[PDB]
């Protein structure tokens, strides 16, 4: 019911996966884990280079949300190998409940 009141937040499942894009052809799975490791523990990293047209991309999963968020912002548009890498929250359709906002 569209109204103006204090928002609410329920416990569903904090995100622990981030999408890394704009990675240099020199960047590797081990390299990423090294930089991200400095911030927090990395559960697993999968570098995908299926798309050649555009720069490659890799996924970084952390043990906790605090680490993923910290590494995400720290790595978010960070300079690596002379190439700025973009890091954002890897969203998934898994979730059923959907309710965007309006601006």
């Amino acid at each position: 019911g569209s109204s103006g009141s204090s928002g609410m937040m329920e416990d569903d499942g904090q995100p622990r996966t981030l999408y890394v894009g704009n990675l240099s052809r020199d960047v590797t799975e081990v390299l990423i884990l090294q930089l991200f490791s400095q911030i927090g523990p990395c559960k697993s990293c999968k570098m995908i280079t299926e798309h050649t047209s555009n720069d490659p991309y890799c996924f970084v999963e952390f043990y906790e949300h605090r680490d993923a968020a910290a590494a995400l912002a720290a790595m978010n548009g960070r300079k690596i190998l002379g190439k700025e890498v973009k890091v954002n929250w890897a969203t998934t359709p898994s979730s059923q409940k959907s309710g965007p906002s309006s601006g």
